[PDB]
């Protein structure tokens, strides 16, 4: 499946050093986060009815469920939703989005049970179009940062009341993003039901969790147990320590970080390199989360050629996990720093500007 | 869920004395064995990349693939199944089995591609209904240890092959269970494809292993992902340590210390005990894999009571895990010993026996 020596040198380091002195910064990352309780549990049959216990609860506290809700674990967020969409079997699926191409699943999934599918991010186009056959779907947010306007929200939410519609609020990453905006959780809105995923600015693996109404979620996890859509045991565990541990202002600070983090050494570098070649050229840009560095050499081929030897100086000295490690483009290819990422608070930002620093100018050696 | 004094044993003797102390001997529990290094690897993104590895490798081992087969790993065999039948698109789906009523998740993945079904376990009504348009699924075997005949089987795929006809076979205990009995791999048979539970005597966790041609399994792989029914990596890691783990001698090991296990101090006990009240009356039974204690009162309903008593005293003081320490009946009810759980590998044959007979006796106090 493409390059292994970045699998390679990762299990060096975890062999003569260990797991503290590797950092994933690339963002993408699952968080498996079990201790050994957890590990002891899992392998009992109570593991089963302990940990759904436990995302229940920690599901239920993050979605703003009340006492008449219930919060299950889906393989995935796709999961969940193919379960809804086959446990409901709607006629027609209206689906409201801040963006205008969305995520495939829930019209392939309505493809499968011949619902017909609209999407729109007007919601003009929404409204009109909502009555009692239509499951009304609205995406909260994108990991871009747009979010449904709150009014828009509530005037959607108001019409399937009207229309005796079912809601059901895909917020995937909105159960977070929409909460940095001041907005109130799914639940708390009048959504039957809501889903998330559990690595989107969330310290969990990917999964689903899907909320809401008692009867509705019973009715949907029984439907996806049917074709194993339902969250194993052992991802439940590792979902149950992110909800534990998460709160919202880890996510703020570590925003806060990208937005307050010194890139100036960068620019210095550039300059000072410029005395053993005049065509390195260090191209970088601030992001909301971090920061990328997008280029280090004016002719296109030696650029990705030096990207990837930069990575894997990063990986080698630093430890520092990126994508650039992974050989040429299609996916990033790009240096990029994902302050969010759970290993960033490991290393502070000397460490992290240092290795930067110090991985470019090693690859640059007259 | 139902009773959770169960749990708080277990957590006390976790917390108590470790992990080590729990014996969890009730045959049902999921094998979750990651070590440091998967867990680390885990919380990488190249963890994804790198146990799908791992599994296709040990997965096309444990499965007699060749060089032309690739193995992946999904939730469940139920999701594989649903991801084959939605890729695959059969107008028809023949169903042989060892016994006449099958598991449901063919007929309901059959149900939601409007495909027909059929189902028997008459190979004579199985071979004149195979044709082009039909997908043919063998369940090679059951947990009770029957099997498809070796010779009827052949004639399947025979007939199948003749009808070009697409062979997919049900190995969830098969790919175990057959080779006990002898038999080649289903891949080693013919069959195009072949799915197995990896905690059918296997100690994974629950999930799906699917394998055969390249082709087949990429592009039912690719329709799982649409809707998550593909193992994530957490459920990836513990797969390959139970396959990396698996040896077929364990298994008929563990098949002949219950053969060969003295069950004689319960028949002790039981006349023993005749001397503090006439209506104690221990009955028990070998088993394949074991053995099962059904009754112990002769009394009904004190019956009951006094099993859910034992199963708790044989928590509590041996931290052997059994299912009567979960209220009433509905599941099991019947004080049952699974000697092919992993843990059983940790205690002797005399450390189970005395722990069931001073449990027995506990509960019998005048």
């Amino acid at each position: 499946l493409r390059l292994e020596k970045a699998r390679k040198i990762i299990l060096e380091i975890l062999n003569e050093k260990g797991r503290d002195a590797l950092y994933d910064l690339s963002g993408l990352s699952g968080g498996f986060l079990i201790d050994e309780k957890d590990k002891a549990l899992l392998n009992t049959y109570i593991g089963s009815s302990y940990f759904a216990e436990k995302v229940n609860e920690y599901g239920l506290k993050h979605l703003g469920g009340d006492e008449n809700d219930k919060c299950v674990g889906f393989n995935r967020t796709s999961s969940a939703i193919l379960a809804t969409i086959l446990a409901l079997k709607p006629k027609k699926v209206i689906h409201y989005l801040p963006e205008l191409p969305g995520h495939p699943s829930i019209e392939r999934s309505c493809k499968i049970v011949n619902a017909k599918y609209f999407e729109s991010d007007k919601v003009g186009e929404i409204l009109n179009k909502i009555d009692k056959d239509t499951l009304v779907i609205i995406t909260g947010s994108t990991m871009d940062l747009k979010v449904i306007e709150l009014e828009n929200f509530k005037k959607v939410i108001n019409t399937a009341k009207n229309k005796e519609a079912i809601v059901f609020v895909d917020d995937a990453s909105g159960a977070r993003v929409r909460l940095l905006f001041n907005q109130p959780p799914a639940l708390k809105l009048g959504a039957d039901l809501v889903v998330t995923s559990t690595d989107k600015l969330m310290e969990g693996p990917r999964g689903g969790l899907l909320a809401g109404k008692k009867e509705l979620v019973d009715k949907i996890y029984i439907e996806g147990t049917k074709f194993g859509l339902e969250a194993q045991p052992p991802l439940l565990a590792g979902i149950y320590r992110a909800l534990k541990n998460f709160n919202l202002e880890r996510i703020r600070k570590a925003f806060e970080r990208a937005k307050n983090f010194d890139l100036s050494k960068i620019e210095k570098l550039n300059k000072e390199l410029k005395a053993i070649d005049d065509n390195i050229n260090i191209v970088y840009e601030r992001t909301p989360t971090g920061f990328v560095i997008k280029r280090v050499y004016k002719d296109d081929t030696i650029n990705i050629k030096k990207l990837i030897e930069i990575g894997f100086n990063l990986l080698k000295n630093y430890g520092i996990i990126t994508i650039t490690v992974a050989g040429m483009p299609g996916a990033s290819k790009s240096l990029r720093i994902d302050l969010t990422s759970r290993d960033a608070e490991r290393i502070d930002d000397n460490y992290i500007i240092k290795a930067i620093v110090e991985s470019i100018k090693m690859a640059f050696k007259s």
